């Protein structure tokens, strides 16, 4: 059984919070359809414990859930169950990915990012248009799949968090990771980042390392048509500084690393790992790719490029690197 | 379950019991309660905006007094937390006809909710340590009130305190005759207004004037008066008084027939075989939270014990 214990009190509050909210929604009717009031809605909870549960939890904290009805529906349109989502985020504490802190849920299905009050304001202004977009494309997008948005407050420390579906497989390990923008300018990983176990390589590192993505002509078309649809929507919203995260799973490298210690190697459930693409039969090395648009909440309002320029330069860059 | 009610205070009570029992399922069962557990509490404030306006109030507070003690008392009284949670949450507690001392009964007639004052809440903390140690010592076998939760509710500037006890009466067998006895030397009689109600609460003089008889066999009479003596002496020691023996009579003939589960209806006593009437009695001590501070308790306890023995 769960006690939501952590060295980090913010994670304890986050774990209690997701548990609380998912339970609260089991006592709230599924609406026929979402209404405009849901898109400016929230739930606030202030807990003050005195000489009670001092060992497992902080005694004084707050937890705010933004637009609870919209996010329960977004979760459902992405094929996630509320009980599964709850267990993934509470059965065991989320791990840090070593400012803009990133945490992965213990089962590697969800990602938790610490965001600013501006991102939360931007999230609210794009929420109606974002929800309708997810409706019109039947949840089939390269865009981030936002599943919850919370405000945490413990020990006089206030943080905002957004939960997304991982880009990378919950099961298959990623040996190479790229953050791609293109256009402007000397985007390259530093010698310091290059020293990490899994560095975040960038645009020039993709070209200079001689990186190729061996997907068949059909998948390449299906992907680039999906990318244009999503990147066109992004420019309408006046968003920018977004990138395409690329993760590569190396099958025969994953096999040798597991020989040291009903799915075959190089196989994944696309109902779980939604961003996965198999390599084609003529690939020099059996790999699996995981690609999606990441980091979308930077508005134009707050020499330089505009969102139309940003969108074309980006699509051109991905289409040329395939 | 949407904890819906015409009364917003019942909605909060239903939400809070649900929250509190889930909260305690994420808290380890201790090997032993400590003095800090006897002055602990869990306070929760909810401010919803355009969220669940159709079922619950948008702004409310809920406070649980000594959660770890009351959970242990429930275990000692053979009450499972999930069953308790379900009996107070599945369907709204119904008011007993009823800003005075309100009374609600759980939808399955197992539990009773009494609206108390902050003085009673302070009076419960004052006796909680000695009460809990008394229940531990008597292995849960007592005629005293079974305290199972004590909460504080706040919605629309209204602030009430509640206390949950086990029902004295049967959750299934109906009561046709009910008495509130003290044995005090003063005319304790039911009003003509009270005597008019469907089930009036009759008092000391009504019991005698109506020539009421409680036909309980010698073995059960010994066992009963034994518990009673120990419980009333425990109360006198706490300087508690003005308490009552509540007597519920079930007419078996006026209806398995005169059968009940003694694990659920714990105050139930089957009448004598030779009894002129087939009946079932529900007897216990109620309304104990009155200190001598605000006839003395030693005198009150004797005057009480004497009368119950007198009426058998």
């Amino acid at each position: 059984n769960l006690y939501f214990q952590s060295m980090d009190p913010l994670l304890s509050v986050l774990m209690w919070g997701v548990n609380h909210s998912i339970n609260e929604l089991s006592h709230v009717q599924i609406p026929v359809m979402l209404m405009p009031d849901d898109f400016k809605a929230y739930s606030k909870i202030k807990v003050d414990n005195h000489l009670f549960n001092k060992e497992n939890m902080p005694s004084h904290f707050k937890f705010k859930e933004y637009c609870p009805m919209v996010f329960r529906n977004l979760r459902e349109r992405f094929g996630i169950d509320d009980q599964d989502f709850q267990n993934s985020l509470t059965r065991s504490a989320p791990l840090p990915n070593d400012g803009a802190r990133f945490h992965t849920s213990y089962d590697k299905r969800y990602i938790i990012k610490t965001i600013t009050s501006e991102d939360v304001a931007e999230m609210h202004n794009i929420l109606k248009k974002y929800h309708q977009y997810i409706v019109e494309c039947h949840g089939i997008t390269l865009l981030p799949q936002f599943l919850g948005m919370y405000r945490l407050n413990v020990d006089g420390v206030e943080i905002y968090v957004i939960v997304t579906r991982n880009v990378f497989s919950h099961r298959l390990s990623v040996y190479r990771k790229y953050d791609l923008k293109g256009s402007t300018v000397a985007r390259e990983a530093s010698d310091k980042e290059k020293a990490k176990e899994l560095p975040t390589l960038k645009d020039n590192d993709f070209i200079n390392e001689g990186q190729k993505i061996y997907i068949d002509d059909n998948n390449k078309k299906v992907f680039l048509e999906k990318l244009k649809k999503d990147v066109e929507f992004l420019a309408q919203l006046k968003l920018m500084d977004y990138s395409l995260l690329v993760g590569i799973h190396d099958v025969e490298r994953a096999e040798q690393e597991e020989v040291e210690c009903p799915l075959a190697p190089g196989e994944f459930d696309p109902n779980i790992d939604v961003y996965g693409i198999k390599c084609h039969e003529n690939s020099p090395r059996k790999e699996v790719y995981f690609m999606a648009i990441i980091d979308i909440l930077t508005h134009y309002d707050a020499s330089t490029v505009n969102p139309e320029q940003y969108s074309k330069r980006f699509l051109d860059f991905i289409g040329h690197i395939l």
